[PDB]
């Protein structure tokens, strides 16, 4: 949660042209909320952000969904 | 679902200026549909209330959040 939560915050340039749009995965704590609502399945995945690398930012989010609502939470199922 | 409902709805002070504003957590009854709703996954997941502990405020939701979305729900898969 907490690398990726950095690693998104930090591809995200500029707030925007008015300091408040699109900025979902803005800072470090505002992309961590996103990706932690992601896990529970709350919210609305928005991957048109103001972001440099629209492709990367993919990579890392899909990546990331794969960790998690796939190995990890389903693992947690089998091991208890 | 109860306890933690009570404690969160009782965390929030007046209504708003105008008696209705980010009043999700307002009172009991609706606390408890907010928290039932972050259980079966719908809605959107809104921790910007008027609350006078944000931090508190989270640690509370997110305690619940493990308590019943990562724990009770697998542990019953595990058992049944
Ligand atoms: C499958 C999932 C399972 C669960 C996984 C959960 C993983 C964790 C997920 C966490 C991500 C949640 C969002 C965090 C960031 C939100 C923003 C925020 O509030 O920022 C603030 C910090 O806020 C915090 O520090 C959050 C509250 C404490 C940490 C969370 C609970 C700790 C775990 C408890 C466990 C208890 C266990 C039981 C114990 C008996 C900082 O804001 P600011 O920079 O000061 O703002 C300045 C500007 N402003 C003042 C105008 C605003
Ligand atoms: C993983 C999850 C699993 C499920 C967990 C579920 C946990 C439970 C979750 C419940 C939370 C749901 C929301 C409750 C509050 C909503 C608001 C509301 O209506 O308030 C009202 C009460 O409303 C009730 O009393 C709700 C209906 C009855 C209780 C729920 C069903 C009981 C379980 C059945 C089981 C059957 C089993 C099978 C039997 C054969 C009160 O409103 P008011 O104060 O009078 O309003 C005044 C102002 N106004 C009139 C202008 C409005
Ligand atoms: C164990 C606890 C688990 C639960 C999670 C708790 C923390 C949640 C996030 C809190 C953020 C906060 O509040 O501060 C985080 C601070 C400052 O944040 P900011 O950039 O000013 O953004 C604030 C945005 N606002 C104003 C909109 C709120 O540091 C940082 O940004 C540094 C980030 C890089 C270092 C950390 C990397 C960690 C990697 C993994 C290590 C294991
Ligand atoms: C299927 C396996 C995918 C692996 C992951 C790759 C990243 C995802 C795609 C983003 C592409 C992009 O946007 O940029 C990727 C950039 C290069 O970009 P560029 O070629 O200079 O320009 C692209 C646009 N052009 C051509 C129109 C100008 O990468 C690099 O600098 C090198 C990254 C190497 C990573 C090797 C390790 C990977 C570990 C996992
Ligand atoms: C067994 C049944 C399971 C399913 C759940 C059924 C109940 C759901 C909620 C109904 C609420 C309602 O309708 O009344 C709840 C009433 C009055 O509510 P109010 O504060 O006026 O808010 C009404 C808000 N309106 C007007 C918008 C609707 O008491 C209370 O607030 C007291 C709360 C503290 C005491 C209870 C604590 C319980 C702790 C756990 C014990 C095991
Ligand atoms: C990692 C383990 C966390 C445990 C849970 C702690 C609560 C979450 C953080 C909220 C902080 C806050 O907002 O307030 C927490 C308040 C104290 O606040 P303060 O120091 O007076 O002011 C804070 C703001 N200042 C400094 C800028 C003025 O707590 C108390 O009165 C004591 C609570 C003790 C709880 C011990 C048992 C915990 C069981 C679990």
């Amino acid at each position: 949660l907490l690398g990726f939560g950095v690693a998104l915050a930090s591809l995200i340039e500029k707030c925007s042209k008015d300091k408040k749009d699109c900025s979902s995965y803005g800072s470090f704590s505002d992309a961590v909320l996103e990706l932690f609502k992601l896990t529970i399945g709350l919210g609305d995945l928005n991957i048109q952000q103001n972001s440099t690398y629209p492709i990367l930012f993919l990579f890392l989010l899909i990546t990331y969904v794969i960790l998690t609502f796939v190995l990890l939470l389903n693992m947690l199922i089998a091991l208890m």
